[PDB]
DNA sequence: ATTATGACGCT
DNA sequence: AGCGTCAT
């Protein structure tokens, strides 16, 4: 009992942007502002493919991966914003370089760990220690926390028939509940984190006019997890006592890194549907079915504990250029496959060019793949060599030496591809 | 014809 | 080294 850990070591964060790329859009052409909108990519084709969608537009039903003619027939006033093209393909610098505003922001109160272009984890626990030292016993005010829900809260027995009356009232039982003695309890070190992310969240949206929302807990899983739970532009604390309700009636699906296969074999072998379920079973049982890393993982995660460290790495490890070739489009000829090539290393060697003289660094390694028509994997082959100079030319025809063999005949290139991917990788100091 | 492209585990 | 999974 007084030896069982309970994964509160840690306060970390999980900040995510709202409808990324179209804030992005909105910040540059206000006529976008507080309308239904949305990005996409590729006009000719059934109007685009949709990659981001404002919450206006959500209401309608419109989605990621939906066709923007599509799309229209369900919201009439839709507006669009196209990704912008260049070399033949989509161009994402203008969201890469707003993500830079963002990550800028959140590196300066912690540690952070990039995960996606519009998200990092923010390790908070030295500076919620910090910010306790700071003020000695002063009790936290409800203004300290005007845009964060206590997840679980309120609970017991008007102002609650509205949403924000639901989350005052939880905030309140919350904070009367809190004791600011004890600088070691758990759950003040997370309101203390949230007072942290809302500072956060704030200097964000002041300084780039983009919204976010937030989750605070003891780890990624959870501060992810309650990122979700009240976008847009609001943030969660996800407490350890509230985990037991909140993962009685979570799918498992839900939790981060189960949405595929392995959270299907969950289910499958074990004939359960949420999270919770799955402590009745011991470590080694779950061990068996799912292997040793797994097994553990799950055993600890179903009650709300997690190990994995916040890792400080704000740049990417790698840098890459694809472009898909879908259906009668598939590349044929020997030409085309050069051509396209060279499109994809030349807009490779701008981002790369750029790193080095942004991140003092080269790439060392550059990995091509290729899809081949009639395969249903991201790729049909990888194949690599040396990346000694950033030059398009020399980078094109390296890739193209790496994977002509896989020409069966010909001029002619066959079987067809379906894709072409770029990546720039192994980097070193420079 | 659900695209562009990341991180990282397994062998 | 090359492939498979999960992810936004
Ligand atoms: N499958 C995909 N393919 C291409 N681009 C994608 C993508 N998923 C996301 N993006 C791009 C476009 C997105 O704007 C961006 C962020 O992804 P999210 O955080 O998953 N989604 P958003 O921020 O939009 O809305 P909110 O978080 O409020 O739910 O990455
Ligand atoms: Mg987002
Ligand atoms: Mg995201």
């Amino acid at each position: 009992g007084p030896h069982m850990a309970t994964g509160q070591d840690r306060v970390v964060a999980l900040v995510d942007m709202d409808c990324f790329f179209v804030q992005v859009e909105q910040r540059q052409n206000p006529h976008l502002r507080n309308k239904p909108c949305a990005v996409v990519q590729y006009k000719s084709w059934k109007g685009g493919g949709i990659i981001a969608v404002s919450y206006e537009a959500r209401a309608f039903g419109v989605t990621r991966s939906m066709w923007a003619d599509d799309a229209k027939k369900l919201c009439p006033d839709l507006l669009l914003a196209q990704v912008r093209e260049s070399r033949g393909k989509a161009n994402l610098t203008k969201y890469r370089e707003a993500s830079v505003e963002v990550m800028e922001i959140m590196s300066r109160f912690a540690v952070i760990e990039r995960a996606s272009i519009d998200e990092a984890y923010v390790d908070l626990t030295s500076a919620v220690q910090e910010r306790l030292q700071k003020l000695q016993g002063q009790p936290i005010s409800a203004d300290l926390l005007p845009s964060t829900y206590i997840e679980g809260l309120p609970q017991g027995p008007e102002e609650t028939v509205q949403k924000e009356g639901m989350r005052k009232q939880g905030l309140f039982q919350w904070l009367d509940s809190l004791q600011i003695d004890n600088l070691t309890s758990p759950d003040l070190q997370l309101t203390v984190g949230a007072v942290i992310v809302e500072e956060m969240r704030a200097a964000i949206e002041r300084e780039t006019g983009f919204q976010c929302s937030a989750g605070i807990s003891h780890n990624k899983v959870l501060a992810k997890l309650a990122c979700g739970l009240n976008k847009p532009n609001r943030q969660t604390l996800v407490s350890h006592g509230s985990v037991p309700q909140l993962f009685s009636q979570m799918p498992i699906r839900k939790i981060r890194s189960l949405g595929g296969k392995l959270g299907a074999s969950v289910i499958e072998i074990l004939g359960i549907e949420y999270m919770g379920e799955l402590t009745q079973f011991t470590e080694s049982q779950l061990q068996s079915h799912f292997g040793e890393k797994n097994g553990s993982w799950l055993y600890a995660m179903c009650r709300g504990i997690e190990h994995d460290p916040v890792k400080p790495r704000q740049l990417p490890k790698t840098i890459g250029c694809s472009k898909n070739f879908p259906g009668k489009t598939a590349l044929a000829t020997r030409e085309q496959v050069q051509w396209w090539l060279l499109q994809l290393a030349q807009e490779l060697e701008e981002r790369l060019t750029k790193d080095r003289n942004d991140n003092d660094r080269v790439a060392t390694q550059l990995v091509v793949s290729i899809r081949v028509q009639g395969d249903k994997r991201l790729s049909s082959l990888r194949r690599c060599c040396a990346l000694t100079r950033y030059d398009a030319h020399k980078m094109s025809h390296d890739a193209f030496t790496v994977i002509k063999n896989c020409n069966t005949s010909g001029t002619e290139w066959s079987p067809p591809l379906t894709m072409l991917f770029l990546c720039a990788t192994k980097f070193s100091a420079s």
